[PDB]
């Protein structure tokens, strides 16, 4: 699985379940081409977005629909979404975990990049 | 000042100087109109981006050029930038501080919103 | 496994391997009684610290030896360690994951608390 | 002011007012000597804890009473407090800002260290 997304809720201390995630890859004309999408599981994780063969070098964007999550919980959010833009595989294929820790007025994102 | 951006370096424990910041506002046709730009000062802060009169209701995007900051220190970071998108002034005028805490493979962002 | 500790490195974008972790429980005389200890695995995780029978209600402290980690990497750290103090199981047994994201001059900690 | 503490609420996007802060210094016998204390102001900041003359080399502990803050808002948070332990002024006098960003199940802390 070369790309995994994990989303956590800092208000409730829980994984964020059923949050929509969209992945894009930058096109030659600096536009965002859809690439993959899904919703997080009960563990807050989204697997199976891509394969090692499709996940070539390039710039990728991960958009997490955080606003819809907080609205479903009845909490007023600040951000429209959480976005993460990064260059992938520039030094050979890696396994990427994009982790996002969500609060209504703050979020953090980290990348855990390992070599299989 | 209705909009301030502050940027900190979590590796060195210091404000980030001369980091480029670009602000955009979503137009009626759902395109990003350039709104303001600047670079952070010695204190890591960028003031004077806009005025209360110009800073009307809308969706705004703040893009911080974190990659150039790390590259100038010799580091190839994970993220291409740090981008924050939010609705502003939907309940009347507020003062917004957008703060970003930077590491090579992680960043966090918060919003401090006050009512003068 | 009622208690797991996970530690991540925000500079290198990797799990923190071989970091020492010590767990204490507060004694009747407000002193810290040792409870469990270990070192993180290749995945940055420390499992098997306790059992559901031993992990009773109480106040617990998790101390992560972050200073030794950064010294081993040749990076100057700010903190002497990372500590997390929390009340456990006050509403029935839970599964706790204590996650720490480390930078030389900053750290974050979250708790993911689930019901089996 | 050589030592400042700033505390922010990541749920509401606001500084935290009237949060208790206690500072300790490690003595020769390895005990924590009370050094200074105060409460955060309307801006979430606590100034005037010490002077450059009194703030000598040593190991210091800053304990922020985050639990009382959340309890006053009706929330039972995960952490009992936020505690930061660090060596100060080992390379000469510095100015330290300890900043804490609070959520019910997560907190982050950073240090901004400057040389006047
Ligand atoms: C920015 C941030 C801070 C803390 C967390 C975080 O709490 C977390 C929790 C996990 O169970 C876990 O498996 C991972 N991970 O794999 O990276 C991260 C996640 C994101
Ligand atoms: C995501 C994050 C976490 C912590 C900080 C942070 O450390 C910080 C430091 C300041 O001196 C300061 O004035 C503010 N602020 O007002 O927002 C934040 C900044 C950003």
């Amino acid at each position: 699985c070369p790309l995994m997304v994990k989303v956590l809720d800092a208000v409730r201390g829980s994984p964020t379940i059923n949050v929509a995630v969209h992945v894009f890859r930058k096109a030659a004309d600096d536009t965002w081409e859809p690439f993959a999408s899904g919703k997080t599981s009960e563990s807050g994780e989204l697997h199976g977005l891509t394969t090692e063969e499709e996940f070539v070098e390039g710039i990728y964007k991960v958009e997490i629909d955080t606003k819809s999550y907080w609205k479903a919980l009845g909490i007023s959010p600040f951000h429209e979404h959480a976005e993460v833009v990064f260059t992938a595989n520039d030094s050979g294929p890696r396994r990427y975990t994009i982790a996002a820790l969500l609060s209504p007025y703050s979020y953090s994102t980290t990348a855990v990049v390992t070599n299989p």
